[PDB]
C-alpha cells in the first residue's frame, strides 16, 4: 500500500487527508504544517504522526506526498519532493510565473517523478460522465462549451493580493475543464471583467466578475462565466453542444427535497463550497494518483495541463488590458 | 376602434391579423402583398378588403399598418406611413444598414408617428416575468446576463445572402433581450465566431455558432451563445445573476411528460419551429400595440430600440473581423 | 356544418361558446339560460339568438346541444334532446343518483342518440400524450397507476350540498382518468375518508381529504388521492408504471421561471383556477365532439363512461362507511 | 473511547454496515462472523479484523456492540444472547416475523437494559431526514395525507420469498416505519390490496409482486403507499407530505445526475441499482447515531418498538388483502 505524507493542514488539507484515508490502498502517514494546532488537528482525526516537512523529504517510510501548502511555497516543494524520489500531488497553482513552472517541469522530467496537478472537477462523478458522453459519441462533434463557476463569497483581501488574481485563481480551474470538454487546444482568449461585488477588491487590483472565450483552431468556442458571490451557493455547470445533441451537468446539493406553497416551490440552496460538493471527486483523484503509483498508468491532469491552464489565464489577463483577443499558439 | 391595415400576407402576417382581428378595440380594414392569393385569402378569412399599399397608405379608413413584408422594404414602408400619419407596427429588422436606419427613424421623429419594432421575446410571459423579477428587487443589482439561443435548424443560402449575416438576422434578438434584461446601454462588443455546421453557410459568406460579451461603463456583463442547428429544438435561455440572487426562464416544449425505463428518464424534446415557441408573445406584442395606440402613451420596443440592437450586431461583425474588443459610439 | 344550441351560458358555457364559433365545421345558432341577461350577452358576441330550452328541443335548425346547466337538470334534458334527435354534449355528471343515470341511458341507447360526456381531463395534451406512450407500448404491460388531485380551496357549503359529496363530485374525474389509464375496468374499491381541512365540510356531511385503491379482475391497481385544498394550486399529476417502464405527466403553472437566493431555488406556484389549467383540453374536447359528429365515429366519453365513474364513487362512499373493500357489480 | 464492533453476517447487507462501521472515526471493526467461512474472510481480508465464531463474540470482552446481518430466523435468539451477555445490539430488520416472538424478544432486551437499535436505516437518508425535518420546523403545518413509492429493481428469488414472510413482511415493512416516520402519529387501520403482476413463480409461492396499502390514523390523516417488486429504471423511492400550508418531497436519487438532449428528447440516467448505493450517507448515519445512543445513553429510535409496529402493520396488511376489508391496529 501506498504511504502517504500531507503538507498542509488548511482546508484544502484536511479534504485530502479524508480523501487518502477514504481510500483502502492508501495509508496517512504524517501531517506537517506551520501552525503546529493544525497538523496536530489532523493527527488526532486520522491516527497519523505530526513531523516537520523537511522529516517528510527525508523519510524512506513516505512513498507520496500531498501538497497543499501556501501558492508561494510549491514550485520550490515540488522540486525537493522529486529530488527526493517521491512520487508528488500538489495543488493548484504550480506557480503564479509561467517561467517558474516551466523551470519547475523541467525538474519533474529530469528526476523521473510522478506528478499529478490537482485539478479535481476532472474525477467528480458528474463531470465525468459529461466527458464519457462526449467520447461516446452521444452528441456527435463537439462545437459550443458553456461554463459557469460562481464561488459562494469572495477570499478575503490579503489571499487576493498573493492569489494572483481572479483568472489565474478562480478561473483557472474553468480553463483547465474548457481543454478537459473541447477535446483540442484554445489558440485564443478574449476576456472581459470588471468589480460588481466589493471595491476593496478592487482596491487590492483584482476582478470579481469576468466572462471568458476561448476558441480552437476549429473554430469550437467556450464560453466561461465566473463570478465571486453567489448567496445560493456553490455554482458549478457545465454544457456541451454537439452536431448530434447537448450534454450538461446539472447544480449539486446536499439534500434534495422541494417544498411548496403559495410562495411556490423551493429547493435547497447549493453547497457552501469545494469541501461538500467535490467530496467524491477528492476520493476518484487520489485513486488514479495511486493508480498512477502502482502501475506505471498516464498521470492527468500533468504539471503540463497546469502550465496550460495558466497560459489561458495570463492570456486573458493580457486580454482585458488590451482590449482585444490575446493568441496562444 | 383602431383600423388597420396589414402589409404583407405570410405566415407572421397570417398571425398578426388573428390577433388584430379578435382584438375587441381593432378591425382588420385591408390587405396588401405581392402574393395575390396569399393577400385572398386573408380578406376571405376575415372578410375584409384586398388593397394595394397604396390604396392602403392614402385611404382615410385606415389608422394603422403592420408590416410584414421583406427586410428591404422596412424602411421605406415606414417612412410612407409615418407621412400618411398612420401608427406603425413593423417586424425586425428596420433595415440592416445602420445608415438607413437612421434616417428612418429621423423621418419618424418628424412626422411625429407611433413605431414598434417586433422584437417578441420582450413580449414572452416567461421573459416578463423574469424582468418583472428583477424590477421587484428581487435578484438585486445586476451583475452578469447569460444568453442562449439555438435554432432548431440552418437556414437555406438563399436566405443567409439576403440576411445580413447571423449577427444581424439571428444575435439581434439576444441583443435586444440583452439591453431589455441589463439596466443599462452596452458600450463595448467582442465576439468570436465559427462555421461548425455547414460548410455552405461559411462559402455564404457567414458564420453559424457565434460567441459575444458585451459591457457596460458600469461593468455589467451580458454572454450570448448562439448555434444555429440543435437536434432537441429551439433553445431560449435566459438568465440574470445579481447581489442578492439569480433568476432564469426555462425552456418550453408542447408537452411535458417524462418516461423512465432502463435508459433513462426522458422528457420530449423542446418546439421544432419557433411560433409555436412564441404563440402567446405574438398576442401579447399586438395587443400591446393597440392599447398604445389609444391611450397614446410612448412605445417600447421603439425605433431606437430597432437601431440599437443593430448597431450592437454591427460591432460584433467588425470584432470578429479586427479580433478585437470594439467600443460603441 | 354542425349547428350547435348551447343551454347554459355560466363561465363553463362561455368557454364552449368560444370553441364552437372559431371552429371551421361549427355555428353557434342559439343560446338558452335562465337568467336573460347572460344568454344575451353570448349571443350578441357571436351574432346568433337568444331561444328557449323548449325552443332549441323543437328547432329544426339544431344539430347538436351543449348541457353546461346545473347539475340536477342534466338527465331530463339529455332525454329530451335525445328524444329530439340532437347529438348532446354534457357537462359531467349525467345525475348523482345511477338509477336515474339507467334510466337517461335507456332512453340515450332506445334513440340511439349521441351523447358525449364533459370528462375534459381525457382531452389534455399531457395526459394524452401519457395514454399514447401507453398505446405504443412504451411502458409494457400497465401495472401501477397514481393519481394525485387538488384543489387550490376548498369549496363553500351551499356548493358542497348539492355535490353529491367529494367522491361524486370532484372524485369523479379521477375515477373515469382510472379508465382510461388502466384500459380495463375496476372491478373493487377500497377507500378512506377524513375532514381535515374544515369542520364545516364534515358538518354537511361531506369528506375534505380521501384516498382510494381500485383494482381490476386482472390485478392492476389503481391508487387516487384527493385534498380539497393546497397552497401552491391546482396539482394535477398522474403516473402509470408498468413491465417495461413508467409514464407521468407533470404539474403545470402559469410561467417557467426559477429564482435562486439564500433561501433556496423557487419555481411558482400552480395554476390558481382550473380552468386555466384545462384551456387546451376545453378546446380539445369540443373540436373531438363536432369531428365525431362529422364522421359517424364512436363517441369518448360516451355516458357509459359517466355512469361507469359514478359507480365507482357510490362504491368509494360505501367503502368508506362500512370500512371495507366493495365489489362492483 | 471507541466503540468495539462484531459483525454478524457477511452478505450483501453485511459489506454495506461493515464500510459504515470502517468508516465511522469512533467505531472499529473487530470481529467478523458467518456460516460461511470464505465471506467472513473476505471481509476479515479488506478491513484487517479477525474472523471469529458467534459464540466467540458472544464472549469477548474486546467487544462493545454487534449488527446481526444473519439471516431473518436468527435474528431474535441473537438479539436475546447478546442483550444478555451486555453487548449494544443493531438489528437489520425484522427482530422476527412473528409478533409474539418480537414481543418476547422486547422483553428480554428490557428486562436486560440492553440498547437495541433495529435497521429501518431510511430514517437517517439525509433526503428523508430532511422532509421530517421541515414537517417539525412547521414548513407544511399539519400533516394531512403521505404518498409514500417504493418499487425494487426486480425481485428477490423464490427460496428467498418463502423465507421472507412475504412482501408486505419484507417489502412493504419499511414504508410502514416510514408512514409512522413522517405521520406523526400512529396508524390504526391498514387497508390493502395486492397482485401478482410480475412473475407467477412469486404467486406460486404463496405471495404478491405489487400491492397497495392505505393507513389512517384516529385524526384522520392518511397515508398510501404503493410498491412494486420491479422497476427497470432502477430502486424507486419517493416520499411526499400534504399538509394544512404546503407540501414537501424527497425526489429520487441516482449517482450520477447529467442531461442528454437530442431529437429523442431530454434523458438524464436511471436511478440507483439497489440499497448497496442509494443509501451510503443513510448507512453512515445509523452506525452514527448508534454510537451516540451507546456513548450519550440517548434513547434510542428506530427502536425494538419501532419494528414491533411496522410488522404489525404488515400483519394487518396481509389480513385487509385476504379479508377484503380495513384491519384495525390494536
Ligand atoms: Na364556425
Ligand atoms: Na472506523
Amino acid at each position: 500500500t501506498v504511504r502517504f505524507g500531507l503538507l498542509g493542514a488548511g482546508r484544502i488539507g484536511k479534504v485530502h487527508a479524508k480523501a487518502v484515508s477514504g481510500n483502502a490502498d492508501a495509508r496517512l502517514v504524517a501531517v506537517a504544517d506551520a501552525f503546529p494546532a493544525a497538523a496536530e488537528a489532523i493527527a488526532g482525526a486520522y491516527g497519523c504522526e505530526v513531523r516537520t516537512i523537511d522529516a517528510i523529504e527525508a523519510a524512506a517510510d513516505i512513498d507520496a506526498v500531498v501538497i497543499c501548502t501556501p501558492t508561494d511555497t510549491h514550485a520550490d516543494l515540488i522540486e525537493r519532493f522529486a529530488r527526493a524520489g517521491k512520487a508528488i500531488f500538489c495543488e493548484k497553482p504550480i506557480d503564479l510565473d509561467a517561467e517558474r513552472v516551466r523551470a519547475c517541469l523541467k525538474v519533474v522530467s529530469d528526476t523521473k517523478a510522478k506528478l499529478m496537478v490537482g485539478f479535481n472537477r476532472r474525477f467528480d462523478p458528474h463531470f465525468m460522465a459529461v466527458r464519457k458522453a462526449i467520447d461516446d459519441g452521444r452528441i456527435g462533434e463537439v462545437e459550443m462549451v458553456t461554463i459557469t463557476s460562481r464561488d459562494p463569497s469572495a477570499p478575503p483581501v490579503d489571499y487576493i493580493k498573493r492569489s494572483g488574481g481572479i483568472f489565474r485563481d478562480m478561473t483557472i480551474h474553468d480553463f483547465d475543464m474548457a481543454r478537459f470538454l473541447l477535446g483540442e487546444e484554445p489558440v485564443s482568449v478574449t476576456a472581459t471583467a470588471a468589480v460588481l461585488i466589493d471595491k476593496a477588491i478592487g482596491d487590492a487590483g483584482d476582478y470579481d466578475s469576468v466572462s471568458v472565450i476561448l476558441q480552437t483552431a476549429s473554430g469550437k468556442q467556450a464560453i466561461i462565466s465566473n463570478s465571486r458571490r453567489a448567496t445560493y451557493g456553490y455554482d458549478q455547470r457545465i454544457e456541451v453542444h454537439g452536431s448530434k445533441g447537448a450534454v450538461a451537468a446539472e447544480n449539486q446539493r446536499p439534500v434534495s427535497i422541494e417544498i411548496a406553497t403559495g410562495d411556490g416551490y423551493t429547493r435547497p440552496p447549493l453547497h457552501d463550497f469545494f469541501m461538500t460538493r467535490y467530496t467524491e471527486a477528492y476520493a476518484n483523484e487520489i485513486e488514479s494518483f495511486i493508480a498512477a503509483i502502482e502501475k506505471g498508468a498516464e498521470i492527468a491532469p500533468s504539471g503540463n495541463d497546469g502550465l496550460a491552464a495558466l497560459a489561458l489565464a495570463d492570456a486573458a489577463v493580457r486580454s482585458v488590458a488590451e482590449k482585444r483577443q490575446i493568441s496562444i499558439a
